[PDB]
């Protein structure tokens, strides 16, 4: 009912005995601490000073080639001797939780592993994703058509078409929030034949207050496969704190099951969105759908994040005119 | 004497019998058509429809492994069968002259060749640069400190420090133009011990009107080695037009000898700048120096171009506040 209102406090998650989430209580789902990840990658956590590996996703062996039990308790100084110093330097204590370190690692299988790391408090969160063998050059050519737009609607149209051209997604929308937190599709690029959502409005409840809050802090999130089961972290609690591990800054964070059902009800196989944040407030989303499961590659997600940040400034300039 | 005044018409270049350039006539130097390039890369031009190679820099054999005479008149369809279709698709007739196609080619020597192409009228201009084996990820982490700046001066300071950290340049300045076209160093990041230019002002003549005009169209230029002799194009005129080839959109464009002397007088071995363009007007430059010759890698130059575009929007937002 309002973009400026605080979200409600969260319930405990399910693995700490919290309540099942229904349409009556879903604003209280603790979406940032699901204790699990999407299965197209693996996640480890590690102490930010010692590098000791503290938690691992149960599927870690598939991606890393070693079982969860042997890797646990080993240090990153030993495991990643080539990356550990760089990672430390990049993510010092107290850095922003949205700051990332990225590297590409070689692995027995085809392509590489992409490694993305961020810091929350005293914890480092490491995401591993298979990638095949996008420059900053993409973003460069894409800024030109955005800078040439004559007004806010024209900017919206070209930004959505640009994102579609870059990603190949079946649908790319610009969804703009109103002050009552309802939202509206103001531009859409879509594959020929797909039903249009352009000009449609949706209730505030479709993107609940705690999601909107999270999306003001961590600007990109996705569901690669709307039918894929989440993979638990083990142990599920961070041993540093004996409390849940915040996963808001990890793209591999498991998506709310309530939203997964919403996406399936729409016939969506894969979803991704990027926040448009203007003057520190959530202005809208670049919201993308695919008809089938799709893993957008790491570097492309970063181009889209940067683009999201470009678009926010372009909007802020134009709204001031 | 004014940022809004038109530049004077240019003299013919030296190779068409134009006058020698002195401090009395230097606003008329045709800097965009020097008929030559910097020697750290090679350049070819080609017909935009047929792909026939029309001009080549005299050093082309060093980079391409084949002498200028045999490659001339061959088509890109034959020479670059893997890139020619993509290049065509990327740079259609009538596209912006600042739009670029980039690819990496393998060559007998160490590393690769970077290929950058743009279109001017019916001509494609191909630049080849050796590069060793930067993600969009650089630009991403760099936007954070810029978005956090509390005012225009703070933004200037962090942007210059960011560019220095990304590039390793000995000096990075933000130079801001006044309405009379004089300019002023408003932020500076520099190696310990180097003499400060912070807060210094310079006459309009140091960046003459035709340079300022060019820099409003083509947002990055450089001199990799301030003592290096230029390499002619052959033939020097575009056969399509029997007229000079515009090189404003090619980083390999030879720098004005007058500016090269200026840089040497400052003890500068390498220079690079990026335009900051606000509301279509040249607001300032991110101006970089190195004490010794330096070739900033292609992808890093693009990150800096994008950053330049980021900074311009951030300035435009703040000036509106
Ligand atoms: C064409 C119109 C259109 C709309 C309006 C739309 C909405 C949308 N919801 C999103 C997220 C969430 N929604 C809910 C919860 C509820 N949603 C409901 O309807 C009720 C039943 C409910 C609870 C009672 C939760 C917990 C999240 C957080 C998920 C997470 O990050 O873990 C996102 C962002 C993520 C993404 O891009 O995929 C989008 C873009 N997507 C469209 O295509
Ligand atoms: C610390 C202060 C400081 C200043 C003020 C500064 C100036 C500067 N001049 C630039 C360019 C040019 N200047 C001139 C000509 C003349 N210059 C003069 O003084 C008189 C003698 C003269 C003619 C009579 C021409 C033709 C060009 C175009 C070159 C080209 O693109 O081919 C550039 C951009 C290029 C770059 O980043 O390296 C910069 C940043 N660079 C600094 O570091
Ligand atoms: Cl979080
Ligand atoms: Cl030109």
């Amino acid at each position: 009912g309002s973009m400026s209102r605080d979200p409600l406090p969260f319930f405990p998650p399910l693995y700490l005995g919290g309540p099942e989430i229904t349409t009556e209580n879903c604003e209280r789902e603790p979406i940032h601490i699901p204790g699990s990840i999407q299965p197209h990658g693996a996640l480890l956590t590690a102490d930010g000073h010692s590098g000791e590996v503290l938690q691992m996703s149960l599927n870690a062996a598939t991606f890393l080639g070693q079982e969860p039990t042997v890797l646990r308790g080993q240090t990153l100084a030993a495991l990643l001797p080539e990356q550990w110093p760089a990672l430390q330097a990049a993510l010092p204590p107290g850095c922003p939780d949205a700051l990332q370190y990225r590297a590409t690692l070689d692995w027995p299988a085809a392509g590489h592993l992409s490694l993305t790391v961020h810091r929350v408090g005293e914890l480092l969160i490491l995401e591993f994703e298979p990638t095949e063998a996008t420059g900053p050059h993409a973003l460069r050519n894409a800024m030109f058509a955005l800078e040439s737009a004559p007004n806010l609607r024209a900017l919206a149209e070209v930004a959505t078409q640009t994102v579609r051209e870059l990603t190949g997604f079946d649908r790319v929308m610009l969804y703009k929030f109103a002050p009552d937190a309802t939202g509206e599709v103001i531009a859409e690029a879509r594959r020929e034949g797909l039903h249009a959502f352009l000009g449609h409005r949706f209730p505030a409840s479709d993107i609940p207050a705690q999601a909107r809050a999270l999306y003001t802090r961590h600007l990109l999130r996705l569901t690669a496969d709307t039918r894929a089961a989440a993979v638990p972290l083990d142990p599920v609690l961070n041993p540093q704190t004996n409390a849940p591990t915040p996963l808001g800054g990890a793209v591999l964070r498991a998506t709310s099951p309530m939203h997964m059902q919403y996406l399936r009800n729409m016939g969506v196989g894969s979803s991704l969105s990027v926040s448009v944040v203007v003057g520190g407030q959530l202005w809208g989303l670049i919201a993308c759908h695919h008809q089938t499961p799709y893993v957008l590659p790491p570097d492309l997600r970063t181009t889209l994040e940067s683009l999201g940040r470009l678009l926010s400034l372009q909007v802020q300039v134009k709204e001031a005119h």
